[PDB]
């Protein structure tokens, strides 16, 4: 497959797309002018060195952002609604703290915290003037974690973890479903509005196993408490040896390539170079020459459909850190 | 002078001719083997989107890495020995933190803060192996308390900031020089053994003030709290009225241009855009073709002495954050 470096051009010339295409305002290129097409810019622009472009998303965010430090509106998509309304505040926080806008970052987790359930350690899957049940969601609760780990909030993250070790040991059918929401006591959700992963089934929605396995990952980084490296290293077993190698193929894999990238580096062991080798080639080959990624889209467009633009800026960022972490494991390693 | 997008490609042109001149573990390309030819590198790289050149900078960084969470070693210059030991530590933290090496900076900030003042909130000037009274200096105190700031530990960089605001209120002849250094317990030192820059003359070390005027500006950001953007103003109406016009000119000034930037997008005031541009033009202005900084080289050479690798990653660092934050004030003051 592709080197690290390979992988890096490609991210490259993406990052350069979304930025001849910036909006004088920072907004990334999008045919609907909605946070879900741009919540992972910032951080993809900066990993890729177009600080100036991802400061002006940091200033469009900025715009928008309301006393209360949530991003409420403009959102259109009901996933970023009452599934995992938190997945687009995790990563804008996340941007915002390595940029060193750190009122945006505090303002932005602060809010997080408000969403997270005291008792369970999840966060909320649906936003505050979105009606729901207290439900809460493996990817709202991994990236939480996740942003609470770039913003040193490391207690908060263990508690993410706790969670994630409560929904994993509680899975009532896992060889045949991942049921990726607990009720507000912890008890995992199988009612057919709850988001449930067909793991036999070649169908998406894997990563709302590999983003814990990615955050899991980080976590046992940051503290060398082996509990996390544990869940990690199960949830990329279960991928690997009881899910549809729709896992490592479907678009929503490039959390699990990152995950398996970070695993290699820190422990050696080499399949999880093969899976993230496999996934980085997949996504490199299956970019547009322009630099944009799409499943639909073939012509040399000006903007994108908002789930485009966020895949684009998605694979800059997935490409940056399986190649880092790829190649600083072939040093340790190799 | 020069726009912002200039200021940016002068860095990245920067970032290449260390990038391609990286060694197999890592190091950059220096004629002695010390980590003050290297510190800043993890930081800068990232900054340029060479993700994998930093990640092999934090590979070594690690590889030296003791179990208290110092790198003692190696050290040759005396200014990383008993004048500001913690300066390399600082950066290293910060680097390691952006990159996600979550492990590597909570390891040296811990060690870090080992080292800071509990009844002053300053950080001691000299490093574990080497003797001394426990003298805490502005530089120490200042990149400790923005590492604080990238890591989350908010309340070290608050003690910070009260260190810093101790040591301005407590200045006995600011018009003539800046005593950049306390003792133990908390007052300022005035004699020739400690370091005293001369603000009325041209002989340099203006960063014992510019990196203060950088730090608490930052920590405002982070914080709102306007008892810091009034010490940052008045360190820099200082540098700007009071002190020599070798402040914006000599090659320490680039904190405060950093610091001005930064002010700039913060509060909209003018001056502070003036004063950002004319060092970030002197500082591309300076140069060579060939991309480097150097005191005394001019042409095509394969590696530089530590003192101009570190001013090499610093000008790209120095001109990345002018950059973005010149042009994001722009956006908003529009």
């Amino acid at each position: 497959g592709n080197s690290p470096h390979e992988l890096k051009n490609a991210a490259q010339r993406a990052a350069d797309w979304l930025v001849e295409r910036q909006r004088p305002n920072g907004a990334l290129p999008s045919r609907t002018a909605v946070i879900e097409s741009c919540y992972k810019g910032m951080w993809a622009l900066h990993t890729a060195g177009h600080t100036q472009a991802a400061s002006a998303v940091a200033d469009y965010v900025t715009s928008l952002l309301q006393p209360d430090g949530d991003i409420p509106q403009p959102r259109e998509e009901r996933y970023f609604l009452d599934v995992h309304y938190l997945y687009a505040n995790g990563y804008l926080t996340i941007g915002a703290h390595v940029l060193g806008r750190f009122g945006l970052s505090r303002k932005l987790m602060s809010f997080v915290e408000t969403m997270r359930n005291p008792a369970t350690g999840g966060f909320r899957s649906h936003g505050p003037a979105i009606p729901g049940d207290g439900r809460c969601d493996s990817v709202s609760t991994s990236i939480s974690g996740l942003a609470a780990l770039y913003t040193g909030r490391v207690d908060t993250a263990r508690s993410a973890a706790d969670f994630l070790g409560s929904l994993w040991v509680g899975q009532p059918d896992r060889k045949n479903v991942f049921h990726a929401v607990a009720d507000a006591s912890g008890a995992v959700l199988t009612s057919d509005d709850a988001v449930a992963v067909q793991v036999r089934k070649a169908e998406g929605d894997w990563y709302f196993i590999g983003l814990p396995a990615f955050f899991l990952t980080a976590l046992y980084e940051a503290t060398e408490d082996r509990a996390y490296l544990d869940l990690a290293t199960d949830l990329m077993t279960y991928m690997d040896e009881d899910c549809d190698e729709d896992a490592f193929v479907d678009s929503s894999c490039g959390k699990a390539g990152v995950a398996a990238a970070l695993l290699y580096r820190l422990t050696g062991r080499p399949r999880y170079r093969e899976i993230a080798e496999g996934i980085g080639t997949l996504l490199c080959e299956r970019q547009s020459p322009y630099g944009y990624w799409s499943e639909e889209e073939t012509g040399d467009v000006a903007d994108l459909f908002w789930g485009d633009l966020d895949m684009t800026a998605e694979y800059v960022l997935w490409l940056d850190l399986i190649g880092r972490n790829l190649a600083s494991g072939e040093r340790v390693w190799a």
